[PDB]
């Protein structure tokens, strides 16, 4: 408990649990004031026969942001969370949105934590430019492979990928999974500065067959929430646990029912060991 | 606990607690799957020096709805909740959105409850056409005065206003307040059909000086939630209590901090007597 304000910039769907709908409830459950910017407002996520809706233009984004800036809302965000954007100009514009906030915050001696979930064209080049400004990044193995140039097959390659992120400026790197078969392994790598020694942690979670929509979005939201007063390694463990229990709860590519299981999001009971290397 | 699906059609702001942001969290806290349609996506509510953002056009609404309809999402809403729309064509279109859902539901022998918060031009005429389809309406005194043609000054006039709503087809009418000075009085009036006797209830809540944004939006959301398994009179009492406690909690035109007080939304402790007349 402290300043729990988040600007969350992600997709929005009317039906299903992805993007800002998936992120906002877990955050609010943990006491966070979430200011949302919906980069798209669609009918649903991919998977269905049909998808429709509105996609935010650069003009619309800029215009929204005029109000947000003019009314001094930028000074009051302790966190920025980005998810699915898929627009070169806007992900390109977020570099600016981030930079306006950080300077506003630093001038009043308050902190800012930018958590970038690099959800993935020319969008890749734009992410390569944005990720260096992140305090925490949460790539899946595919996104880590694309950004770093290193195919993330296993722990060793995951570590080389994570080094790329530290080299471009990122302190905290979570590579959320890679697949001995009946488990998924993750890597957390932390390097608190150029002249700072890197420490790595790894752990596993049981693999469950099938696909589950919105897992990455809920993970990032829980990571933010748990990172507020838990050390990062503990926060990663609790986030992995939330997902592990939610994926099991829906076993009784389909939705996670987070709303049906709020105590799981608040207080996961499954223990995930995030073990130092 | 039962089918807790809601299609909620209201405004959305990035900053502040109004519209769909104000409604969605209380509903989710009570276990509801909320499918949101954001009729506008603005930077903030009225009150600030500047307001900016996007307003949904008829074309956009229709296009969104194509996806929602095509994917058979309409059949799975137990509730429809409407709030701030302010667009003749769209509030005009909601008549259709409502009618598609009701027939889909009736054909599978399931129920539908439409709660209309008639937030208020040519918009008035359009509401006069939409309100007859509502199961529950939640006008403030101004909106009851505008719709009915009767100035709602006191209990007697509130009752004549409520009669207008029953006459055009509405079973459950809540006139949320009118101002002996240190209290606000409300009226709940129920008439379960043309050939059904009207019953009325009234109660009071302590008046608190100042303005508080989003009270109507949170009230309607809590009413829906509490109406699910409580009788309506009890549900009105609990909703009035939630607001009464939230307005007191922010005393320690400014925001209600619902996220800071989730147990108040789930389990209000203040008792509001909804007394039969
Ligand atoms: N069967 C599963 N599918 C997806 N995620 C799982 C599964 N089982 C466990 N998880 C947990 O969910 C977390 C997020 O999964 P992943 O790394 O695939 O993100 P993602 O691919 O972005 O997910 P999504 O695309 O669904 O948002 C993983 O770190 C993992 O611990
Ligand atoms: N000082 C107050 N201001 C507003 N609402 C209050 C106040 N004190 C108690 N309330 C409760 O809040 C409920 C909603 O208020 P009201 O009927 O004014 O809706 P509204 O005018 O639509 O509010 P808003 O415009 O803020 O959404 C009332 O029924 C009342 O019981």
């Amino acid at each position: 408990m402290s300043e729990k304000t988040v600007l969350s910039i992600q997709s929005f769907v009317t039906h299903g649990y992805v993007g800002n709908k998936a992120a906002t409830f877990p955050l609010q459950l943990h006491g966070f004031d979430v200011d949302g910017i919906n980069t798209v407002c669609l009918s649903n996520h991919s998977g269905y026969p049909v998808i429709r809706g509105h996609r935010m233009s650069l003009q619309e984004y800029d215009e929204l942001m005029e109000g947000v800036r003019a009314n001094n809302f930028l000074s009051n965000y302790r966190y920025i969370l980005t998810g699915y954007i898929n627009n070169v100009d806007i992900i390109g514009r977020i570099r600016d949105t981030l930079k306006e906030v950080r300077e506003l915050r630093e001038k009043e001696d308050k902190k800012l934590t930018f958590i970038c979930d690099p959800v993935m064209k020319e969008v890749l080049d734009a992410y390569r430019e944005l990720v260096p400004l992140a305090d925490i990044v949460t790539p899946n193995y595919f996104e880590a492979s694309l950004l770093s140039g290193v195919t993330v097959n296993d722990l060793s390659s995951a570590i080389l990928a994570a080094d790329w992120f530290h080299n471009c400026g990122v302190a905290h790197v979570i590579i959320k999974s890679f697949r001995n078969p009946t488990h998924l392994r993750f890597l957390y790598s932390v390097k608190e500065g150029s002249e700072a020694a890197v420490r790595r942690f790894s752990g596993v979670v049981p693999y469950h067959e099938g696909r589950y929509t919105g897992t990455g979005d809920v993970f990032a939201a829980c990571l933010l929430a748990f990172s507020h007063s838990h050390p990062m390694d503990v926060a990663i463990g609790k986030s992995m646990a939330v997902l592990q229990e939610l994926i099991i709860a829906t076993r009784k590519s389909r939705e996670l029912r987070v709303v049906a299981s709020p105590q799981v999001v608040l207080q996961p009971s499954t223990v995930v060991d995030v073990k130092p290397i």
